[PDB]
């Protein structure tokens, strides 16, 4: 949950907000301030209830104009609009470390598995697509990039395997044979 | 200037580092905390005796166990570790926003286009490729993703197209009619 807090330039005042924060029962995440006179705040999902009179209590500090909630911190911004766009491809994307885990999975790479994200995040690479050897290509030192066919739960796909960043390790897209060929003939004349 | 500030899990440590910069008039951006037990601090630039002065009696607050300085914040470093994905894609990616203009693109993209991405956000689609109203098919509150055969410099790529979260613009993948034709070629070996 990310608020956004209007106020005046006062001395205290981001203090007693996070004082109260404290009294509150709830666990800061962050906290960033613009000069201009709004400062952020972000902590865990409150319930409805906790949440309403919260807002109402932060307009009580004095030097508060006004609270409002936000759908991001200023330094969240960015990084969410990358996210939303990885997630949103419509086939299985995900990344995996040196070691081969899992780290980044989208949906469709949920979906596929039958699994949540924290379950799959769980697994090395070799665990979730048989075929392939990613730990000896990670050793590789890869240049380009990988193409390989796979069968995931007897399903064929073409999977595509590139290095990220010096080797900080590799992320990789799966392509459903079927859809690409359905999908290839949405063209006809 | 950012500071990492490692300490024991203690009540009212966080505020009275905060206490810390107000008092020294240090102009505070921001705080990430880590669940762990780290405490990340993004300022504007001190002068060297200031920013000295500072990190010597941060790391005299009880509780503090060490302070140093960090290349990014944590917000950063999962920018910078979803900006090596998007960046590492081999095929082009872009996305647009609800006017159809360029938002993000992969060097992939940069080197098709034949623009730097600076001046690939100043386009939106429809100036970039051929043969789909991708302003149209925004403001037809798409639900799906949709696929093209569009033709980029006399290159063919099939164009798939989806909407992004509740919608604020367009994930846009493209793929060679002809890589594809050799990778589902090899797929037989």
């Amino acid at each position: 949950m990310r608020l956004e807090v209007f106020c005046e330039d006062r001395l205290g005042l981001t203090r007693e907000l996070l004082d109260l924060l404290v009294l509150r029962g709830i666990d800061l995440r962050g906290i960033e301030i613009d000069p201009i006179g709004r400062i952020y705040l972000n902590f865990a999902e409150l319930e409805f209830e906790s949440f309403s009179s919260l807002m109402a209590e932060i307009r009580r500090i004095a030097g508060v104009t006004d609270v409002r909630t936000v759908p991001w911190m200023p330094s969240e911004r960015e990084h969410l609009a990358l996210s939303a766009l990885l997630e949103a491809l419509p086939e299985p994307v995900l990344s995996v470390d040196m070691k081969s885990k899992v780290d980044m999975a989208n949906p469709a790479s949920c979906q596929l598995f039958g699994q949540k994200l924290d379950r799959l995040r769980n697994h090395t690479a070799a665990q979730l697509i048989n075929g392939f050897n990613f730990l000896r290509w990670l050793e590789s030192e890869p240049q380009d990039s990988h193409n390989e066919h796979v069968v995931i739960n007897g399903q064929n796909f073409l999977m595509e395997i590139t290095p990220v960043y010096l080797q900080d390790e590799n992320d990789q897209h799966v392509l459903t044979a079927v859809v690409m060929l359905r999908s290839t003939i949405r063209m006809g004349r």
